[PDB]
């Protein structure tokens, strides 16, 4: 995925951030959100 500039401690926290970046799947890794390209 693409790393966005949003901090997280679990993947559910990346749902809205990834949607704000135009994307629908992702996960929290290394305390950052990563989102699957549209």
């Amino acid at each position: 995925g693409v790393e966005i500039n949003v901090k997280c401690s679990g993947s559910p926290q990346c749902l809205k951030p990834c949607k704000d970046a135009g994307m629908r799947f992702g996960k929290c890794m290394n305390r950052k959100c990563h989102c699957t390209p549209k």
